[PDB]
């Protein structure tokens, strides 16, 4: 189980989706680009490791990029399985994606909320607070974390 995720200009991508139907296909965009977002199997590849919800398909979609080392994927992982029981409860938040690059210990967390006040009251949570220190502390020799968000055409 994967997701495909492809940047590009809204006509590009719209063409490229026409391939396909199913796989909670969505199209993103921003201000200047737009960003499809396919879940598949066999741009940008991502295995997927839990998912949690499902997309409403309005609202606000984030993009947390997070280069782990070696010894913290074990604890990152423990602390998402123990933090994931609650998303349910977690206002605003239809669905999460953990996910890792097929490539490099880089985790993609993709979350899809009613609405951006929702996420921003989530960045107070301990689980983003956590997801936060460990972008901060990132060893830029692998790549830099960053958070990326998008809406809805």
């Amino acid at each position: 189980k994967k997701v495909f995720i492809t940047t590009g200009t809204e006509h590009y991508l719209r063409q490229l989706m026409a391939n396909y139907t199913g796989g909670n296909v969505t199209l993103l965009q921003n201000f200047s680009q737009s960003l499809l977002y396919q879940e598949s199997t066999g741009g940008a590849e991502y295995r997927v490791l839990q998912s949690s919800g499902s997309i409403k398909g309005f609202g606000v979609v984030v993009f947390e990029y997070i280069h782990l080392r070696d010894e913290e994927i074990p604890i990152f992982l423990q602390m998402y399985q123990r933090a994931s029981l609650h998303f349910s409860e977690t206002p605003g938040l239809q669905s999460t994606k953990l996910t890792k690059a097929m490539n490099m210990n880089k985790f993609l967390i993709i979350s899809f909320w009613d609405s951006e006040v929702f996420f921003h009251d989530w960045k107070k949570s301990p689980l983003s607070k956590e997801i936060t220190n460990i972008m901060r502390k990132n060893n830029t020799q692998s790549g830099f974390s960053h958070e990326d968000i998008y809406h809805y055409p």
